[PDB]
């Protein structure tokens, strides 16, 4: 679809078999989801945002469907203010900016 | 134009008679720019993201040119690690997400 930006670009995602709402965030290199249970192994990592750095759990090679489009990639889980879909997955679903 | 997301979507902007580089950021409600000494009045504000909040100065009705597209709106100035063009201005240049 073509998404205008008068509202937040929020979409429904499926991860670990569960539906959630997430923000399509072209300013995020990485995908960061709020605290949740995910199966598989993970590794502790640090990511920095506008206000500093937080601790996250890095899950690699996770299946995630974004607005009906499948991706498989890295998902960081931690105290982000909102679920964000970053460029690592936006590229997989073929997302571009256009003006 | 069409911008892919393999790399950060950085573009040149013109603001306050200065040229700078900023991200086209669909996850940013507002526009947040590096410290610069703009003229005129301003209101204090706090904006939150990964890692917490930063304190910024809110300037209204600021003229900004983004890839030769003109806009006018609110700009927040403060110790942000990256210049971000937010939805308040992206809507004005006709920017959409597409997949
Ligand atoms: C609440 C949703 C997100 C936070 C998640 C908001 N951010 C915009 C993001 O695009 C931010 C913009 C950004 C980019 C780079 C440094 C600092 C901020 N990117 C970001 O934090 O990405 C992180 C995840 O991937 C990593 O790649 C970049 C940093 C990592 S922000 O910078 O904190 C921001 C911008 C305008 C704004 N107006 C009101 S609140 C508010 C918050």
């Amino acid at each position: 679809p073509q998404i205008t930006l008068w509202k937040r670009p929020l979409v429904t995602i499926k991860i670990g078999g569960q539906l959630k709402e997430a923000l399509l965030d072209t300013g995020a290199d990485d995908t960061v989801l709020e605290e949740m249970n995910l199966p598989g192994r993970w590794k502790p990592k640090m990511i920095g945002g506008i206000g500093g750095f937080i601790k996250v759990r890095q899950y690699d090679q996770i299946l995630i469907e974004i607005c009906g489009h499948k991706a498989i990639g890295t998902v960081l889980v931690g105290p982000t203010p909102v679920n964000v879909i970053g460029r690592n997955l936006l590229t997989q679903i073929g997302c571009t900016l256009n003006f």
